[PDB]
């Protein structure tokens, strides 16, 4: 019943044209997909690109999360969770922990695969587009209690486990590489991703018309926005309010007819949306970076 926390990927490169990489292990004498657990502090993206990079020697950018795996261990149950990850380079090394990597297309690679669960990865993995662009709707951090003022307080800052969830979004959301900012006109929106915006020396846009007050007064052009933004060349991060983000993630999913796997909503929660063609083709809801 205890849980080890793992992730990994189908790290891919070049439509089932790509390649993907299938590790051996020497310990095991397995071919898998790589992937490791999590260190004290990370999350599932953050690991899953490390132990990439750890296992194969690449770098990579993470789209589609592709489904969980469990399976019995000593400890209790191994979890692992899968993305998506273009290959941005690199070069393999043979070791001791990974001692050959092969590049293979799909069908091939479904034959390497050892394990059942894995080839069950790879399936979701064809099932959509790959080579997709990435929008990341962000809850912002804890910021204390509204007061008891009718609505809402432009100004309320984060609280300390806040600002630390702040940091800690850094690295999650580098991992899909975020490159423009964007938050409601709020001070805790705002503060949520300055972290960001100082790691990429990036600017972020102010949004009023995706705060609470005009999503409630004018949800249309809150939607409009959305898409306007979504549209731009770059993967964007958009950090908003509760009452904003379960309406416009359940619109977008209706329309497009995609199925998220996990859903929620929690301060410091990321909706990862997946694009292709502009086409949303997966949406993934991953918890705040220090709760399970
Ligand atoms: N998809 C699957 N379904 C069922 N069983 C699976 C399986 N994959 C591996 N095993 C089987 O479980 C045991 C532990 O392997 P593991 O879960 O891959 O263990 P691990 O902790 O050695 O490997 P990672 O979780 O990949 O850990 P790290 O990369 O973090 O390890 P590191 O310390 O080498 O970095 C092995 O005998 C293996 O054949
Ligand atoms: N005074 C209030 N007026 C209206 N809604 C409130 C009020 N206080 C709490 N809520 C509701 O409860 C939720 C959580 O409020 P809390 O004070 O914990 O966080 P918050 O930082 O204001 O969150 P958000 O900015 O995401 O709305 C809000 O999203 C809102 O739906
Ligand atoms: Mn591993
Ligand atoms: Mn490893
Ligand atoms: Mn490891």
């Amino acid at each position: 019943k205890h849980t080890v926390r793992a992730a990994g990927a189908v790290l891919w490169r070049d439509p089932a044209t790509v390649e993907v990489a299938v590790i051996h292990r020497p310990r095991y004498d397995d071919w898998s997909l790589p992937k490791g657990k999590l260190d004290q502090g990370e999350t599932e993206p953050v690991a899953a690109a490390r132990e990439i990079h750890e296992e194969t020697g690449h770098t990579a950018v993470l789209g589609r999360r592709l489904g969980r795996v469990t399976y019995p261990i000593p400890q209790g149950t191994k979890r692992v969770w899968y993305w998506a990850a273009k290959s941005t380079g690199g070069d393999f090394s043979p070791n001791d922990e990974v001692d050959k990597l092969v590049w293979l297309p799909v069908d091939a690679a479904m034959d390497q695969l050892q394990y059942p669960d894995d080839r069950k990865v790879l399936r979701r993995f064809v099932k959509r587009p790959v080579d997709t662009k990435t929008v990341l709707v962000v809850r912002h951090g804890t910021a204390g209690r509204r007061s008891r003022y009718k609505g809402d307080d432009r100004k309320r800052p984060l609280d300390k486990r806040g600002r630390a969830q702040a940091e800690a979004l850094v690295a999650q959301l580098m991992a899909f590489g975020a490159t423009t900012l964007y938050a409601a006109d709020r001070v805790r929106c705002h503060q949520t991703i300055e972290p960001l915006a100082q790691e990429l020396d990036q600017l972020i846009h102010n949004e009023p018309l995706l705060t609470e007050e005009a999503y409630a007064a004018d949800h249309k052009a809150a939607r409009k926005r959305l898409l306007e933004i979504a549209g731009r060349p770059g993967n964007p991060v958009i950090c908003t309010q509760g009452k904003v983000i379960p309406g416009l993630i359940e619109w977008w999913c209706e329309r497009a007819k995609v199925r998220p796997e996990t859903t929620g909503n929690r301060k410091g929660s990321t909706w990862v949306l997946s694009l292709s063609d502009g086409e949303l083709v997966g949406a993934d809801y991953l918890s705040p970076p220090d709760e399970k």
